[PDB]
């Protein structure tokens, strides 16, 4: 008599798929109740976008799933869930365009926008008082991303310093795939700050690098600050010495994120079963145009939710539906090798024992 109530996830593997089965056990172990029980249907990735829209219909959405979790684009999975406002949960992908206000909006996800590291900027430059910085994004949506959220974050018997806060002196902005930089490194070297910021992709931050090294820019004086993408694969042959980038703690635990977000779902799921009126999801897409109508109340219900006990920490999502309060790692490169200096905890730069070597040095 328990009604069955399916939770369906896209995943990298095999052993993942079971990792996503014992969460959802665990989950009816957690909430005692003979109402409703929680049941697992999952699939791994089909090769192309086609197969994979084809494969959520065929294979999740037939079965009725209340949401789906999804590792790392999730782009056919999250449009062809979201026509029926099914929730999507986002396991590990990064890219800013699912937190757009205008498109996605059935998608949330348990790590943060890559955008969102200008929060770990600001911070490092209040730390370091670097007063005054170049930031050199790509000119794409993911560049123009993190622009926007560094701009956003600039802009009687105690006495105060009152020093004018740290600011952009210029953003510098490059075509995507442009194989020569020099111009663009150029006008930063006429600049007074020697304080550099970079949003680019893997493959376009090699260009950046080869670039300063033609220019002499990645020596003494010079302060390269940066993100993950920045410091990742092919990326690394040219990043200039003493750099300094970040990644997400956690960021690609796929194991862990699939426990927190079954324990984040079936959470919500047992708060939605509380209220009146509920609907059941879809059950297949041949022919089906309808909504489900309980989908976007769910996905507010999802989004508004909390979950202190989270193995990737406390578990909270903001009003994009992007992962809250996520860890950084601080990375320095040295000797070629990425040497962690420090964590950003969620609010505060803890630095460790490691000491930083910057460019040049
Ligand atoms: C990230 O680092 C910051 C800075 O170390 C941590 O914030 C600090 O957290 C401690 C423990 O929660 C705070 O102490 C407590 O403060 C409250 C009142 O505000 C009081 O009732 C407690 O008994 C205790 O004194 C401390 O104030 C706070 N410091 C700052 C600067 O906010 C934070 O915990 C770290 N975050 C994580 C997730 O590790
Ligand atoms: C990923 O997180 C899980 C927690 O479920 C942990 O058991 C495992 O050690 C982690 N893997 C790595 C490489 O951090
Ligand atoms: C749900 O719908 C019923 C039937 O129209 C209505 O009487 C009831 O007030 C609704 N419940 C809530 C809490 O909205
Ligand atoms: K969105």
């Amino acid at each position: 008599d328990p009604k069955i109530v399916n939770i369906g996830a896209v995943l990298s593997t095999k052993k993942h798929e079971q990792i996503f089965r014992e969460a959802v056990n665990q989950a009816n172990k957690r909430h005692f109740t003979r109402k409703i029980q929680l049941q697992a249907t999952s699939v791994t990735h089909r090769p192309n976008a086609i197969q994979m829209a084809l494969s959520v219909c065929e294979d999740l959405i037939s079965s009725q799933v209340y949401a789906i979790l999804v590792s790392h684009t999730p782009t056919p999975i999250s449009y062809t869930a979201g026509f029926y406002r099914i929730p999507v949960i986002g396991l590990t992908t990064r890219m800013s365009i699912y937190s757009d206000k205008s498109i996605h909006l059935s998608f949330l996800r348990t790590v943060p926008p890559y955008s969102h590291q200008a929060l770990v900027w600001f911070e490092m430059m209040r730390l370091f008082n670097w007063n005054h910085v170049i930031l050199i994004v790509s000119d794409d949506h993911e560049g123009r991303a993190a622009q926007k959220k560094l701009e956003t974050l600039l802009e009687d018997q105690l006495s105060y310093d009152n020093k004018r806060g740290p600011k952009a002196d210029k953003v510098l902005q490059f075509e995507p795939g442009t194989k020569n930089l020099t111009a663009l490194l150029l006008e930063a070297k006429e600049l007074e700050a020697r304080v550099i910021i970079l949003s680019a992709s893997e493959d376009d931050a090699t260009a950046v690098y080869k670039s300063a090294a033609m220019l002499d820019m990645t020596g003494a004086g010079y302060v390269w600050l940066v993100g993950e993408r920045e410091i990742s694969g092919s990326a690394l042959r040219y990043a200039p010495d003493g750099i300094i980038g970040l990644q997400l703690i956690n960021g690609k635990n796929e194991s862990a994120h699939i426990s927190d977000a079954v324990a984040v779902v079936a959470q919500a799921i047992h708060e939605l079963f509380e209220m009146e009126n509920i609907t059941d999801p879809p059950r297949g897409c041949v022919g089906n145009t309808n909504i489900w109508k309980t989908g976007p109340l769910f996905k507010r219900v999802l989004m508004s939710s909390k979950y202190p006990d989270g193995v990737t920490g406390r578990i909270e999502f903001n009003e994009d539906g992007d992962r809250k309060f996520a860890q950084y790692s601080i990375m320095n490169l040295q000797n070629r090798k990425l040497v962690q200096v420090g964590i950003f905890n969620g609010s505060y730069i803890i630095q460790n024992d490691r000491k930083i070597i910057w460019p040049g040095g």
